[PDB]
């Protein structure tokens, strides 16, 4: 098998987790304890020089950074009935690259603060939640989902009329947003709600969402 | 040719600019004025729905997000004497993916604040610079370049013993860091200084660094 280092709870781990469950590869999730500073430990720095989760072992190959790990997985285990990067078609490719990078640079940075603040703060590491920061991040996110509604009224998926890495990347952080009080926000954006429910009801996503409780 | 929308001054534009000058493709840089809010204008939203620079036109193909644009360019114009993504070798590939994503998630976020604050603030948009934020970002960056020195003592480039996209990604923001008072920081990190000067003295980089003044 291949080894994935981090808690399953973790969103950046779920990212990699899912990409394996979509490509029906055999894998083990070796946990890492944050309370024990296991991720700063010397065993882990031999995987990730920056001592963050997740990392990845394929025999004598050692990989960090959830999106580089995911590409690598998807390229390696490419069936004809599962090409979620579309490297054959150069233009389909570009439109997975573009919505992969909307998640990392536009969507996640507007959404991730509402989770952390409404959820990681109180549930983990029990500090309070900042009205100032949740309120701002919502407005920021409302005007971002205006573009998603537009795109997801023309296409069934961000990339085109097919599931891609770009769809999957949006799964882990969005899944935790769905447990905040503000999860009814997506109701107001029906074509995005539609695309959500389409993702939620894949077999692979149905599995991994087990591993997030 | 192909059209790249944004000021050449711009770092995310330089990213795309360079990738074309490395692959000897024919291109025009159509400018966009920030003072006139040209990037929020309706012509531009037809390129980038989020009304940020840069965007990209290859005939009837419209692309945003400097790193997705760059992949697309590099894949498209792939000679045998210029494969800066290494998609043939799956493992070389992964090690361009990993250091591409170190720039976006670890390096840039520690370095970009020292530029913006020491340079964009006073030079552009004339507000002051925050000691609190420059001081912190340096410490953050010193412990990041400790990993770069280690990696660049084993290999000549981040990826392996070859120039890659991962090397190029580090160019634009680092080039502006080189004009702050703190540019002598890299002196303390000789193998990184070495790798810098190796990049600085390519023909393509020698051109694009013209287009950043
Ligand atoms: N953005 C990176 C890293 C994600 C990340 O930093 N993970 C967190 C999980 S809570 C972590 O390890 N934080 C602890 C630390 O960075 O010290 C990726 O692509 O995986
Ligand atoms: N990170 C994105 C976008 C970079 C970006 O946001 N560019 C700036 C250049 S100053 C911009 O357009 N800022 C104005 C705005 O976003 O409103 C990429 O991969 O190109």
């Amino acid at each position: 098998p291949v080894k994935v280092f981090g808690p399953a709870m973790s969103t950046n781990v779920a990212r990699v987790t899912l990409c394996l469950e979509e490509v029906g590869a055999e894998y083990e999730v070796v946990n890492i304890d944050f309370n024990t500073m296991e991720h700063k430990s010397p065993e882990h720095l031999a995987r990730n020089p920056f001592g963050q989760i997740p990392a990845f072992q394929d025999g004598d190959l050692l990989l960090w950074e959830s999106r580089a790990i995911s590409k690598y997985v998807l390229r390696k285990y490419k069936t004809d009935e599962v090409d979620l990067l579309r490297e054959s078609n150069l233009e389909e490719a570009a439109m997975v690259d573009v919505w992969t990078e909307v998640d990392a640079h536009t969507y996640n940075p507007a959404l991730s603060p509402i989770v952390y603040q409404c959820l990681t703060n109180p549930m983990m590491r029990g500090l309070p939640t900042d009205e100032k920061v949740v309120a701002e991040s919502l407005e920021k996110l409302k005007k971002v989902l205006e573009v998603y509604e537009a795109r997801l009224s023309k296409h069934s998926y961000l990339a085109g009329d097919f599931v891609s890495f770009a769809d999957l990347n949006h799964f882990p952080y969005t899944f935790y947003f769905m447990a905040t009080p503000h999860a009814a926000l997506f109701d107001s954006y029906p074509h995005v709600k539609a695309w959500w429910d389409r993702l939620m009801a894949r077999p692979a996503v149905k599995k991994i969402a087990a591993t997030m409780v």
